[PDB]
């Protein structure tokens, strides 16, 4: 499992980057925001780009999805802050990529197991 392994630790750099960028936003240290900037960018979308792996369990499925609405939320106040866009910092493809991918994505491995097919929620 150690493209899983690799793959929580996707879903742990996205969510442990939101939430320092979250407290140093606040803190007024927008600076520290536009330094990570590029490194979060790249950590979001080699995180979308790549693919799913097989051995996935109940609790890797709570934690990573555990991660996916941490990094949601936080990133969601910062979002609301900046200008109130789903994406801002400089850009992903122009557009809210964010919302429409790790939502849908969120669904899809609360459906099936993170397959874009069956969508799902409790």
């Amino acid at each position: 499992m150690t493209s899983t392994v690799e793959f929580i630790n996707r879903w742990q750099r996205i969510a442990l980057l939101s939430q320092s960028l979250l407290e140093l936003a606040q803190r007024g240290e927008w600076d520290l925001l536009l330094q990570q900037e590029v490194s979060y960018l790249q950590s979001i979308e080699t995180v979308m780009e790549k693919q799913t792996p097989p051995g996935i369990t109940r609790s890797i499925q709570d934690m990573v999805a555990g991660y996916i609405k941490q990094t949601l939320d936080n990133e969601q106040l910062l979002k609301g802050l900046l200008q109130q866009r789903l994406d801002e910092l400089s850009s992903l493809i122009g557009q809210s990529t964010r919302q429409k991918s790790l939502n849908n994505a969120y669904g899809r491995l609360s459906g099936m197991l993170l397959v874009p097919d069956a969508p799902g929620a409790s």
